[PDB]
């Protein structure tokens, strides 16, 4: 496992997004789902010059899993997926200036709940996670996991867990206080209110 610094400006956002007050925190969904949904494009469209691209997997869909024992909720796709590179350089770089952006519009009046539209919702995962643990496998690259609890650092090592194929689970390992986010009602809720157009198969998981 090798450990990582996040640069100061990402940094700087996981704070906020940590220790600001705010109520709304359910739009963390949608913007996972939306990541999710964009990487099923990606991969998708891929497919349509090399078919190959699929044999790692054709199925294009986007599962949700609650497991109350180990409080988590897992957000799965089989889109794209992310290398080591987009892993630790690739989407650092988007991360930086992802949050410039976003941070200069906040001071100007925006809302937290407008952080997709500067690519770094998934930070928005912090808003209910105090883990956040992404299991990931791209056609180019071999399974892996990146992993923080925010604090500055994040590690990325090998993953020997069960293979994926293709895609990516966002694993949110979340807070004492944040549990409604593992009831079905209440996930169906957020889904059907943000999430309802999405363009792949959502399966809500329940136990
Ligand atoms: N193709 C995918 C990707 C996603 C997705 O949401 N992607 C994340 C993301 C989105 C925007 C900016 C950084 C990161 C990031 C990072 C990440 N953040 C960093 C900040 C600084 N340095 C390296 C960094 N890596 C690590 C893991 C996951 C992500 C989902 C499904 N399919």
């Amino acid at each position: 496992m090798e450990t990582f610094a996040f640069q100061a400006e990402i940094a700087q956002l996981m704070s906020l997004i940590i220790n600001t007050f705010y109520s709304n925190k359910e739009i963390f969904l949608r913007e996972l789902i939306s990541n999710s949904s964009d990487a099923l494009d990606k991969i998708r469209y891929e497919s349509l010059t090399d078919p190959s691209k699929l044999d790692s997997g054709k199925e294009l869909h986007i599962n949700l899993i609650p497991n109350k024992q180990d409080r988590t909720l897992t957000i799965v796709d089989t889109g794209i997926g992310m290398t080591k590179a987009d892993l630790i350089n690739n989407l650092g770089t988007i991360a930086k200036s992802g949050t410039k952006a976003f941070m200069e519009a906040l001071q100007a009046g925006a809302d937290i709940s407008m952080i997709g539209q500067f690519g770094v919702g998934f930070y928005s995962a912090y808003l209910v996670a105090e883990k956040v643990t992404v299991i990931t496998k791209h056609n180019d690259d071999e399974q892996y996991a990146w992993e923080s609890s925010a604090g500055g650092s994040f590690t990325v090592r090998t993953d020997t867990g069960e293979p994926m194929g293709r895609g990516t689970k966002v694993i949110l390992h979340l807070k004492e206080d944040q549990t409604e986010y593992l009831e079905e009602r209440r996930i169906k809720e957020i889904v059907k209110k943000h999430s309802q157009f999405i363009g792949y198969p959502i399966t809500l998981f329940v136990e």
